[PDB]
C-alpha cells in the first residue's frame, strides 16, 4: 500500500486549492474542514502546487489514488464496470484510470509492473512569471462505488512530486468523492462534523 505520509521535503512541497463554494452551478469545491474535494464526473478538478523553492527541470508530479478504509486499502483503485466501459476516451488515458490528466499533452499513465497501481504523471512546470503556484488540471472518471459493491471506502488522492529517476521529493493528499451535486454533498458532509 502506498505510504499517504506528508512530506513537504527539500523544495517546500505542498498543496493548495481553490475556495468555490457550494453553489448549485459549481462543478469543483474543496472541503477545508475535510481535506476533501467533491467533483462532478470528468470536470477540470484544479490542484495547486506551491513550492519554497524550486525543483529542476525533469521533477515530475505523480497522482495515485488509495482505498482508505483498512479493509479495501490493497486494493487497486480503479473505474466501476460502468465508467470504464463508457466512449469517454481522450486517446491517451486507460480506460481503467479513475484520474486523468486534462489539457496536458506530455501526461503519462502508468500500471505498475509489480503493483498492478494505476497513476498518471506530469512534467512540473514553474508558475508562470507573476504567478505563485502551478496548477494541475486534474479529471476524476468515476467514484469507484457508482453502481454499490462491498467497497464504499473513501478515496485519498495522493500527490508526489519526483525527479527524473524517480526518486521522492515530496508528498500530499486528500480524499474526494465524485458525485453528481458536490455543492450539496459537501454541505452534508461538514454538518456531520
Ligand atoms: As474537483
Ligand atoms: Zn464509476
Amino acid at each position: 500500500v502506498p505510504s499517504q505520509k506528508t512530506y513537504q521535503g527539500s523544495y517546500g512541497f505542498r498543496l493548495g486549492f481553490l475556495h468555490s463554494g457550494t453553489a448549485k452551478s459549481v462543478t469543483c469545491t474543496y472541503s477545508p474542514a475535510l481535506n476533501k474535494m467533491f467533483c462532478q464526473l470528468a470536470k477540470t478538478c484544479p490542484v495547486q502546487l506551491w513550492v519554497d523553492s524550486t525543483p529542476p527541470p525533469g521533477t515530475r508530479v505523480r497522482a495515485m489514488a488509495i482505498y482508505k478504509q483498512s479493509q479495501h486499502m490493497t486494493e487497486v483503485v480503479r473505474r466501476c464496470p460502468h465508467h470504464e466501459r463508457c466512449s469517454d476516451s481522450d486517446g491517451l488515458a486507460p480506460p481503467q484510470h479513475l484520474i486523468r490528466v486534462e489539457g496536458n499533452l506530455r501526461v503519462e499513465y502508468l500500471d505498475d509492473r509489480n503493483t498492478f497501481r494505476h497513476s498518471v504523471v506530469v512534467p512540473y512546470e514553474p508558475p508562470e512569471v507573476g504567478s505563485d503556484c502551478t496548477t494541475i488540471h486534474y479529471n476524476y472518471m468515476c467514484n469507484s462505488s457508482c453502481m454499490g459493491g462491498m467497497n464504499r471506502s473513501p478515496i485519498l488522492t495522493i500527490i508526489t512530486l519526483e525527479d527524473s529517476s524517480g526518486n521522492l521529493l515530496g508528498r500530499n493528499s486528500f480524499e474526494v468523492r465524485v458525485c453528481a451535486c458536490p455543492g450539496r454533498d459537501r454541505r452534508t458532509e461538514e454538518e456531520n462534523l
